């Protein structure tokens, strides 16, 4: 019926996908890619982590209930009164390998299906056929794939299904993307259209493409973070305010100093002004996955690698028939994602609330002579296999979305092994180590293509510019965290406060809020081994100090879920 996209292959040992646990999670991660190659449901980064995080909330208590834990206990309770927090009992299920088929389908399942139920109403609706056409195909052909055979009329199948539909009724947010009545509102350190993009043309009819288009502008999920439904976070987070406005309107020394930065590291390659090396320009890019086609969103990549650190330091050798090994991944994966949906929650609401703007606004629209430069241009997220330009990424830029889901996950992989691959204080370098990583916008594979992107060929059929293949190895969860942060000031998307506080980041001068710069004019950065996120800010609306930047704040949000032993979030304290 439909031609199925032919989708490039993964580098991963095939091996991985033999424990049901991880085959699930990679079919969550097929319909990531799919999705934003199509333009089907759950695109951009908050809410294609909210799927990853459902995903794996449904996987976790359906594997932990027909195979109870020591510690810890499944999210949801099947004693509790309220209804919608009432977790379904198995009585006679179990199967735990039918029971996860069923949870994962059946989220799945309900996560990127045609809404047929009536409610279908611009929620993030202007999706073709073919869009669902394509995403139902990797959805069959999972239960064909899936280790084991999935078996629909055992009894464990139907319970994981039970499972799905209470996460499922109580996690989603349809209407979470709706832009619906928001408008940038002009003015120096304000968010508006992207100058390289100002305008986009999109067809009027989805299923028509190629018939008439109208002009779109883009806003991101602005009302999301304000009321969406928290996973299991405990509290509500704040970051302090941004430099430049409201309690910081003062640190214009930091500000300006953030602006040369901006131009010296991450503007265009062939500008006079760049000073970013080649190897500069290569951890930008290896940490994009700015939704493009074929390779998804960010979240995407972070399971990528905590699939490679779950496999390499598994318990058991045996990844097929272990229960030791399927409750560490079930374990393991679902506070990962879960801190990172969490992470995009917060991330996204304090973007929205400051509305700070990009670099590459800031710097053509700073309006002096001897600071700004009318004229610049961004590295930019990467538009990977299209004959598309770079462009900015459509949302605030305070703080960075991809430094606080990375603070999030890989603090979360710390707090989980500490102990385990070695000892370390849960503030300062940890031992985990992960080798042969390769990134798909590094891959010798993936491209820039010289002609619109042909969803009915192999992108190793199309011609373009192919993306140099690097294979890294890491030392620790420590330097992911930071390398995923800086580049974005590499790409030149986000500023180094979008990041963290430049003082815990960036090797200090004599002269205050200014820092070293080597021969050439590039910035030069602390050791990895000695960055500590210290540095705190203060709001103008609240008392104390706050952290600075994501990163510090994907950190605090995953020491939260983890010291409460991954709970749900009280109701009382959801927004209204």
């Amino acid at each position: 019926s439909v031609t199925p996209i032919p989708l490039p292959k993964i580098d991963e040992p095939e091996e991985y996908n033999t424990n049901y646990i991880l085959f699930w999670n990679h079919v969550g991660l097929e319909l990531n890619r799919v999705t934003h190659t199509v333009g089907g449901p759950l695109t951009g980064p908050p809410l294609s982590a909210r799927a990853l995080g459902m995903l794996h909330l449904a996987i976790h208590d359906a594997y932990f209930s027909i195979c109870p834990p020591t510690d810890f206990t499944t999210f949801l309770s099947p004693d509790t009164e309220n209804a919608a927090y009432r977790l379904p009992s198995p009585n006679g299920a179990n199967d735990a390998r039918q029971a996860v088929a069923g949870a994962a389908l059946k989220m799945l399942s309900s996560l990127y299906m045609k809404p047929v139920e009536q409610p279908n109403p611009n929620p993030g609706a202007n999706i073709s056929d073919n869009a669902y056409a394509q995403l139902g195909l990797v959805l069959d052909r999972s239960v064909l794939e899936a280790p084991g055979g999935v078996d629909r009329e055992s009894a464990s199948f139907m319970f994981g299904e039970d499972v799905a539909d209470v996460f499922f009724a109580l996690l989603n947010d349809p209407r979470g993307a709706s832009q619906e009545g928001y408008h940038p509102t002009p003015g120096r350190y304000k968010f508006d259209d992207e100058p390289t993009h100002p305008v986009v043309l999109i067809p009027v009819d989805p299923n028509n493409p190629n018939g008439p288009k109208m002009p779109f502008r883009q806003y991101h999920a602005p009302f999301y973070g304000k009321t969406t439904k928290r996973f299991a976070t405990q509290s509500e987070h704040f970051l302090a305010d941004p430099p430049g406005l409201r309690s910081n309107a003062d640190e214009t020394a930091e500000y300006d100093d953030a602006v040369r930065v901006a131009i010296a590291m991450g503007g265009a390659q062939a500008l006079n002004s760049t000073k970013r090396s080649p190897w500069q320009t290569a951890q930008g890019l290896y940490w994009a996955y700015d939704g493009s086609n074929l390779i998804g969103t960010p979240p995407r990549f972070y399971n990528q690698i905590v699939r490679r650190i779950a496999v390499t330091y598994k318990k058991e050798e045996d990844l097929a028939n272990s229960e030791v090994n399927n409750a560490d991944f079930a374990r393991l994966f679902a506070l990962v994602d879960v801190a990172c949906t969490d992470a995009g929650i917060f991330s996204w609401k304090e973007k929205w609330e400051f509305e700070f703007w990009r670099p590459l606004s800031g710097v053509r629209d700073d309006g002096r002579p001897d600071h700004g430069d009318p004229f610049w241009l961004t590295l930019g997220a990467p538009a990977t296999n299209t004959n598309d330009i770079p462009f900015k990424p459509p949302f605030p830029a305070y703080p960075s979305g991809h430094a606080t889901f990375g603070g999030a996950v890989f603090q979360m992989v710390r707090r989980y092994y500490n102990g385990r691959v070695g000892t370390w204080k849960d503030d300062e370098p940890d031992n985990i180590a992960i080798d042969m990583m390769i990134s798909e916008e590094l891959n010798g594979v993936n491209r820039d293509l010289r002609q619109p992107y042909d969803p009915t060929a192999p992108i190793e059929d199309q011609p373009g510019i192919v993306r140099t293949r690097i294979v890294r190895h890491f030392d620790s969860a420590w330097e992911l965290m930071f390398e995923n942060a800086i580049s974005r000031i590499f790409l030149g998307v986000h500023w180094r406060f979008d990041a963290a506080a430049a003082r815990d980041i960036l090797i200090p001068t004599t002269t205050k809020d200014v820092y070293a710069v080597d021969n050439n004019g590039a910035t030069v950065f602390q050791n990895v081994e000695d960055i500590r996120y210290t540095t705190r800010g203060t709001r103008e609306d609240e008392e104390g100090l706050f952290p600075i930047g994501g990163v510090p704040l994907g950190i605090e949000i995953a020491d939260e879920i983890f010291n409460n032993g991954l709970k749900p979030t009280p109701p009382e304290i959801q927004p209204m």
